[PDB]
């Protein structure tokens, strides 16, 4: 259970839950349509994460879960709402087989009118199993 991303002139790297604890840190504390009261998610900056493995912030990166879900994530959204690839809820680890061990988050509750709605929830990948350019 870790987390694919397919780089483009270099090998694919698979990075584990261990990987992304090691990076720097962010927590945002939100309310979600499938939550049963707001959480605190810790995770690491998909625009930290992609810098990191591809060397800049692609255009636009498509993220897969476990069941072949697919959603595409924009530059101009990461920049402005800086979603997380969350490893922690609530300061426990999610176990693989629910929306672990990765899920992608927007801080929905901070931009409530712009966030709250179809187009982000379709993007917060759970079960987040790999990333590529789109
Ligand atoms: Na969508």
């Amino acid at each position: 259970y870790n987390l694919q991303m397919d780089i483009p002139h270099a090998p694919t790297v698979v990075l584990t839950v261990q990987d992304l604890e090691q990076m720097e840190a962010t927590q945002y504390t939100t309310m979600l349509p499938w939550l049963s009261a707001p959480a605190t998610f810790t995770g690491v900056k998909l625009s930290t994460l992609l810098s990191q493995q591809y060397g800049f912030i692609p255009n636009r990166v498509t993220l897969r879960a476990l069941n072949d879900y697919a959603a595409d994530i924009d530059l101009s959204d990461i920049e402005k709402y800086q979603p997380i690839v969350a490893y922690r809820q609530d300061g426990k680890p999610m176990r693989v087989r629910d929306k672990g061990p990765f899920w992608l988050i927007y801080p929905q509750s901070s931009f409530p009118k712009e966030l709250n709605n179809e187009r982000y929830h379709s993007q917060m990948v759970w079960q987040l199993k790999q990333i590529h350019i789109a």
